[PDB]
């Protein structure tokens, strides 16, 4: 069994007027937000896919499909907790996590420590090993036109 | 010499009507496929670039250029096998691999284990350390309009 | 404290006619270049964000904001040197770095070793652990239309 396992997640959602903008569990006010079947939490979904992928498990759509055992309107916290449980039972913990959010507007930096603490609380990890940064998309393509929001996560898992 | 080496690959191809859609060696039927000089295998090309990049070698275009030693119409398997040979001679093996495919349509999940087994066979690695997930692009930009397909790979290499 | 720390950076800039194209400190002639408040160095900025992110520090905009202590027209070298200082004081060094540049035109490969040596010089790392590759964007979206340039970096940091 491997002492370290590397994961990558990506997620993108459409932003449309009058919808919720929820990032890592945190509500951020804005003229646009995520139009999705989920709660639209691009950061939470791609952290989940990074964990699942580091471990070689089925992906977020395979584990939590559109069709009930118990999902459909689950808060993204539900998917984060199930992913850390499966990680734990596989014999791994979080070494560190680095997420990049791509978002034209609004500014994420004022909410950053609030996001990091909530994401850390849900992962059961120390905030000193869970990181998030943000970037605009320079007014080009859908992301730049604020017609979408994307997140990348790279994660390094450690054998317990 | 370093016990671990990290790599990242990215590739994107145009999708046009009536072309082959080949992903990780596997044929997937679809109204569009890759218009390319390669066989268009976005997953295979970006795994190759992740390996090459983890090792600090020239990239896929530098190692396998348009101009014969022996390439031009090589199946992407040829590039995967040459990359694992160069990795081996550098003194490394695969720790784990996590690839993300971005594709609006069709659905990749039914073909997933078939893709993973073929990619594992070509890498000479166990399927339990080679992972692939897929994501739509929410109907935005070329990827969302099914006018292209992209792949990211993060890889962690281990010293033998 | 963790023996290894993983980082990811992303950056994108607009390309417009008659501007400088500077990549990893190196001038590359071209009919378009980066229109930015920075020197526009997408590779240098995203290496900085990968380092900062691996360490869990504030991001490039938070550490080097628009408002003087001493920035505003700093060459991107200034940000690279401050990032390696903060890495050093945190007790880390570079294990390896793999950057991917996405650029339709011009061709980066002829300048590649020049870029790698300059980036290595600024990081205080050996060129054998600092890697860069390049990719087109297949004539689609802003990147494909040469209306922008993007860079991804994955980095693995080692405890001293
Ligand atoms: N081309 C694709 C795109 C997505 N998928 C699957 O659909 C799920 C949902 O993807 P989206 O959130 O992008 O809709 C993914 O997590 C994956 O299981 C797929 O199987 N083939
Ligand atoms: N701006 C760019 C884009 C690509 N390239 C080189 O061209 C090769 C082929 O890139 P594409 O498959 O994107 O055409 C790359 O693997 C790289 O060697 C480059 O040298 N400069
Ligand atoms: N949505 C966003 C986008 C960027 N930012 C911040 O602004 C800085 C500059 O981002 P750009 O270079 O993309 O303009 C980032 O490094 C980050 O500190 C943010 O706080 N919220
Ligand atoms: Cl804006
Ligand atoms: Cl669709
Ligand atoms: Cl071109
Ligand atoms: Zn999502
Ligand atoms: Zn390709
Ligand atoms: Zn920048």
């Amino acid at each position: 069994t491997l002492p370290f396992r590397i994961g990558h997640g990506f997620d993108l959602h459409r932003l449309e007027p009058g919808y919720p903008l929820i990032i890592g569990g945190i509500v951020i006010p804005h003229d646009r937000g995520c139009e999705a079947h989920s709660d639209g939490d691009v950061l939470l979904h791609c952290v989940v896919d990074a964990i699942l992928g580091a471990l070689g498990l089925p992906d977020i759509g395979q584990i939590f499909p559109d069709s009930d055992p118990k999902w459909k309107g689950a808060a993204s916290s539900v998917f984060i907790k199930e992913a850390v449980r499966l990680m734990d039972e596989a014999g791994y913990e979080i070494g560190n996590l680095d997420a990049t959010l791509i978002l034209q507007r609004p500014k994420i930096s004022p909410h950053k420590e609030t996001i990091r603490s909530n994401l850390s609380k849900l992962l059961g990890a120390d905030p000193s090993v869970v990181n998030l940064k943000a970037k605009t998309h320079e007014k080009v393509d859908s992301l730049g036109e604020n017609r979408s929001i994307a997140a990348h996560t790279v994660i390094l898992l450690m054998k317990k």
